[PDB]
Formats: structure tokens, sequence, C-alpha cells
């Protein structure tokens, strides 16, 4: 189980919550029998997506160990998607802002609840070189960054059978994935069909949303005659009249980069 992050994020979890007590990577590598390398790392994500009120400590020659308050709910995967630090960036993945006050009456919570949440939200920014302005409050950085963070947030807060977006049917960018794998005469592995589907879906949401893909100085001499940008951006064609977008250029080297990178074998 212990290569899906959300579960491998729960077992860490069960297990610094067993006891009050600190807890070594190697202690929690024993029980995991594996993943050694990224527990700190998943430690990392984790801590900003706990209830209000629990609080994950790292201490050099210690290791982590986990305070918690009250009445003890089930730990479960929902946690993730539950954390204050998840749904406010569900509501900054739009335009219109809000200020502080509105925010928190749409989240049903005081104000003063919502500060604490604020600084995790920036702290989980920080690691996609990311940032958060407050008047009023809204998502600051380089346009990939933000989708690279909504796609990471996105993976690690639901199960792999999971369809998060809205409005958006799962089985028609399947079909697009599904045409693009006919076309290139490719099979994707089913992990990189989640994170192509997660991705697309993110792009038309936030070009829905008006923001504005923008590649650095490099690609900018990308090839566009390259044979398999030239088929990817015919598919894509589909996609724009579909979902009423308008893919650049921009867009459609980033889609083919993503499709580059991903796991699959050659069809015969």
């Amino acid at each position: 189980a212990m290569e899906k992050d959300i579960k491998r994020q729960i077992q860490i979890l069960e297990i610094i919550t067993s006891e009050e007590k600190w807890f070594t990577t190697i202690e929690i590598s024993k029980i995991l029998r594996c993943c050694n390398k990224t527990i700190m790392k998943d430690i990392s994500f984790i801590k900003d997506f706990l209830p209000e009120d629990w609080h994950i400590k790292i201490k050099k020659g210690k290791g982590v160990r986990i305070y918690l308050p009250k009445h003890r709910n089930e730990i479960t995967f929902l946690l993730f998607r539950e954390s204050l630090t998840f749904r406010i960036l569900q509501h900054l993945f739009e335009r219109e802002t809000k200020t502080i006050a509105t925010l928190a009456e749409r989240l049903y919570i005081q104000v003063p609840s919502i500060l604490p949440a604020l600084k995790r939200v920036e702290n989980y920014l920080k690691k996609f070189g990311l940032k958060l302005r407050k008047k009023p409050l809204r998502l600051e950085g380089d346009e990939v960054r933000i989708m690279i963070m909504y796609l990471d947030l996105y993976l690690k807060s639901y199960n792999d059978t999971e369809w998060p977006f809205e409005k958006l049917k799962k089985e028609v960018i399947f079909q697009y994935l599904g045409t693009l794998e006919e076309s290139l005469g490719i099979s994707l592995h089913v992990v990189s069909k989640r994170h192509l589907s997660f991705f697309i879906a993110i792009l038309l949401k936030r070009k829905q949303q008006g923001y504005k893909v923008q590649l650095n100085r490099k690609f900018l001499y990308f090839n566009t005659e390259t044979p398999d940008y030239v088929k990817i951006g015919r598919i894509f064609e589909k996609l724009e009249r579909e979902f009423g977008v308008s893919l650049t250029v921009q867009d459609k080297i980033l889609l083919t980069i993503s499709i580059k990178s991903s796991k699959y074998v050659y069809k015969d």
C-alpha cells in the first residue's frame, strides 16, 4: 500500500499518534518496512494539513513527535481535504479575492482561528516558491509553479481512485489521454495518467479563471515542428472547443513536456 502517498501519510500519522513520545525515522521505517528516504518529506507535507490543535515537532537527534489536545476522532484519508489549509487553498484557486473576514465566514470559522491556518498555508506555498499576499488575499508566483503546487495538493489529498474536479467529467479527460496514446503509439503508466488528467483539469480550470502560462527563456527555442508536438497540438484543438479556452504555444509545449516526462512504453 505504501507507494500510495495518501495511504503512507496516514500510516505515518497512525504511528506517531500511537504514543506520546519521540519517533525516529529508523523507528518509523521499521514499521513501514519501506520508504526511509521519504519519511521526512511526508512529515513536512502532513504537518501543514493537520487539525488546528495538532502539532508535529521535528528535533535533531530526537526525531518527530506529535502533540494532541478533547475527543479524538478517527484518523482517515479525509483529514487532508478537511484541513483549513486545503480548504483555504481551494478558495485561493479562483481569481475573485476575499478579505480574511469574508474567507473566515465562508469557511464557517472565527477570524482568530484563520490566522494560524494562513501561516500553515504560507509554509506549504514556500516549498513551490510561492507566496500569499493579504490585501486582498491572493496566490502570488509563476503560473506554472501554481499549477505544480495544486497538482501536488490534489494528488496527495485524494485516493488514486477519486476524481476531485467539479464541472469536468473524468471520462472526457481520459478520452483525450486515450486519443494521445493512440496518436503517439504509447501506453501511459496508470500513475502517469493520473498526474496528466489532474494537470489538464488544473490547466483548464486556471484558463477558465483567466490565468496565463508563461514559460522560461529556455523553451522559446523549443522545436514546434517535432513530430510528437504536432499531434499533441491537434488533439488539444478538440479540447479548446469543448471547454471554451484557447491553448497558446506555451500551453502546448507545457503539455508536451508533461507527456514526454511521463512513464510509458511504446506499443507495437
